[PDB]
């Protein structure tokens, strides 16, 4: 149809979830790179981030902006936000923790290394202790093959992605969580997914910047 | 109809955002306060808080957790989510940046108010020139940007001199009879909470 126009860095970020995101759903993205200041100032002085900041993503016609108006937007066009707005209550509750979690852990490379270890015991206790076992739950809760409403949702792509960056930052974490781990193969082996993970995609690392 | 019943300490904080919406919609609701450090373990250990965090809310049998959750059910259940995808997506949009900069609220912030919230919200009315924000209808979002200019007064009624339109948007907006009630002296509107 239309394709999508990422405006990032050239990054993970706040922009990845949606990459995987649109990935998912089988929809063709390019994406414009902020390398210089410029590039953004180009873009504010425009008159293309409504807050003067990016992420910003041009979609049928929108310059939207903000992460989450972004990956609502996406989730809804392409029938990843479940049937009724229940099944959205317990798609925004967990995707919502799974954001805490991302934030938390994307943050550890950020923060002074004066609290880099105790902000990293942090995230390993909440990511072994609070996070993980609330989904490996949810899983157990129902015993389906997803989170919601037994059909693909954007929120199995959001927990695949955060159970990858939980593996980068600790794979030990994931042992003890066996339905998250046949989750992850399960979803890892969808096809646009696997389409994702293959290597030459348009899927981020980890930066060191 | 059973009442939604929000689980917070006595406090702003992130449930007050909750409390506009479901008093915007004219929605009655219960609090249950987390008074001692007990009450929120007891909450914790009866498995009513998924992440083991508040704000709560018991809404129709179940438990949500996230305030974006629970506002965006609330929005939805009562029809302040707009009208279609395209009105939600400026709708979250509007509703995320207000969510940033209410965050933010040394004292930086009062240059991204004056200087990047305030007049991007100020360009949205002047854009379309009507009532709300979005749709020519009531939307959540305005009830978040009403909230947002209260907080901004607080902080500061200088800021708000330079916008004419968001003036008289806050003055409509706290003249709709559900709006007007939740201001009223008496009603579970909560302050600014020191210490
Ligand atoms: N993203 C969550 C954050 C919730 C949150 O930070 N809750 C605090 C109360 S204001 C809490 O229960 N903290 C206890 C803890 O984190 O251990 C939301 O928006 O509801």
């Amino acid at each position: 149809a239309e394709k999508p126009k990422l405006h990032y860095f050239n990054a993970r970020g706040r922009m990845e979830s949606t990459r995987w995101l649109l990935a998912a759903a089988g929809v063709e993205f390019e994406e414009k790179f902020i390398k210089s200041a410029e590039d953004l100032d180009k873009l504010r002085n425009d008159g293309y981030l409504m807050f003067q900041q990016v992420p910003m993503v041009e979609i049928d016609g929108m310059k939207l902006v903000q992460t989450r108006a972004i990956l609502n937007y996406i989730a809804s066009k392409y029938n990843l936000y479940g049937k009724d707005m229940k099944e959205r209550a317990l798609i925004d509750m967990y995707s919502e923790g799974i954001l805490d979690l991302t934030e938390m852990i994307i943050q550890l490379v950020i923060c002074p290394p004066d609290q880099r270890e105790a902000k990293t015991a942090l995230a390993k206790d909440r990511t072994k202790n609070r996070y993980l076992p609330a989904f490996e739950k949810v899983l157990k809760s129902h015993g389906q093959d997803y989170l919601v409403g037994n059909r693909l949702t954007r929120v199995d792509i959001h927990l695949l992605e955060l159970l990858l960056y939980v593996e980068e930052f600790d794979a030990s974490l994931l042992t003890s969580f066996p339905l998250l781990k046949a989750f992850k193969s399960r979803i890892s082996s969808l096809p646009n997914v696997k389409k994702f993970l293959q290597p030459g995609s348009q899927r981020k690392p980890a930066m060191d910047a």
